[PDB]
């Protein structure tokens, strides 16, 4: 079998929710994760510098002998994904495309909403992808900048959190049939988000969608790992490993060890 | 967008159930189908000759400018699929792999059953695929040679048909958690088959699984067609177009025109 691990690059701890999905869906696959906290916000950097940074993360992943690379950073995805994908021989994917495509396939009336980070909403990457494939679908994007913090502080059910989501999503209530959770933190607020949007709205989790694609892409490329096996993942971060495993150990429902590294 | 059609090759009218799934899932995609009835049974031919035949079907499909080829014939798949796939630049898939992979991912206790045509069961292609990936899973294959005829004569609900399925599946009742419908005719007997196997057994429809993979493979290769569009498919057969559209018009719930051709 192909015992090489599937690598994940991200400018943060967010991509770990996709890793959770992966562990959930494909237990037997090895994982290598690189989070570049030290450099922080990618969004407000210059394109040239973001490609520099991304390639650094990609090259690090290559020297982990990964058989596939997954982009978890929307900024890295916006700026580099297509270039790196064209340059590499191994499969290279992001969560945006699958999120967009799922939203398209799932919209009832063509009223698609997408919430996310300020930078994500500022790049309007999701709308661009959606309409690039299905330009007749109406995309309404909304930034929800309180969501990440809430999530990262474990608190998804506080009465304050419930209020925050309630107020942050108001501009969309009653205006859309499907809402793309364009941030990897957001899967953790799903109950609340579904609740605030009503049983009428279809929630699209990009990370979960991405994982589904992985499954098909491992089969197509004949690079599946040992199904009877992973019990050996590797996590890396360029900054603050303490709080990394802190959040990681919570999300991954198990103690995981991080390795502070410097590219 | 990529307006080229998705081609389907098969030694019969069976692959049309996959086309139905495709129309159902991806309405906007053009289809080109080639059925080689004139040559009939592929299974009991020699490998060399089956590769000859397959390539003929593939070359015909290429001169329809297809952006993807789908193998519906288990015999053609067993013998050629990997060779053609290696030779072509466009994506080339079959229904077997997706069927196998789905069964694996879906088996509760590792007791997988697979029914199908005598030739399919004789090649043991499904078991070989399943155990090649997950060799610890127990595969029990069973030939159900009355199934095709029943289906092809429109009769899926006769009290005779119900008996036939009942008796044909007996050897598996109570012995498996998931059953792969290793024949493209069989989707049409699903109600009856599910009924005979009990609510306890998980039915895997290779064709439906295959279609799902297509969706992911169109996105990965950036060759999706116009989402707002197909209303223009093309069906070909090397023998007896009369009964082709006959069955086709039934399955596809619409009148479709076939073009008798000679490779």
């Amino acid at each position: 079998m192909d015992t090489r691990p599937i690598g994940f690059l991200d400018s943060g701890v967010g991509g770990l929710t996709v890793v959770c999905e992966l562990i959930r869906q494909l237990p037997h696959e090895k994982i290598v994760y690189i989070g570049d906290s030290a450099r922080a916000p990618y969004g407000p950097r210059p394109k040239k510098q973001i490609k520099e940074y991304t390639w650094e993360l990609v090259n690090f992943l290559l020297t982990q002998n990964v058989k596939m690379i997954v982009f978890a950073c929307n900024t890295a995805t916006a700026v580099a994904w297509e270039e790196v994908k064209a340059a590499l021989d191994i499969p290279v994917l992001g969560v945006v495309l699958p999120g967009a495509s799922a939203a398209i396939k799932s919209t009832t009336k063509g009223q698609v909403g997408v919430i996310g980070t300020p930078m994500t909403v500022a790049s309007d990457i999701y709308r661009k992808k959606i309409q690039l494939l299905a330009p007749s679908i109406q995309v309404r994007s909304l930034a929800c900048p309180k969501f990440v913090p809430i999530v990262e502080s474990n608190e998804m059910c506080s009465s304050i959190a419930k209020k925050i989501v309630y107020d942050s999503l108001a501009p969309l209530v009653g205006k859309i049939d499907t809402l793309v959770l364009g941030c990897t933190h957001y899967p953790l607020l799903r109950p609340i988000i579904q609740n605030v949007m009503g049983p009428s709205v279809k929630l699209i989790d990009s990370g979960a969608e991405c994982v589904r694609d992985i499954s098909v892409l491992l089969n197509y490329f004949d690079i599946n790992g040992n199904y009877h096996q992973a019990v050996e993942h590797r996590f890396f971060t360029t900054a603050n490993p303490e709080i990394f495993q802190e959040i990681a150990s919570i999300w991954l429902k198990q103690k995981i060890n991080v390795e502070h590294v410097t590219l």
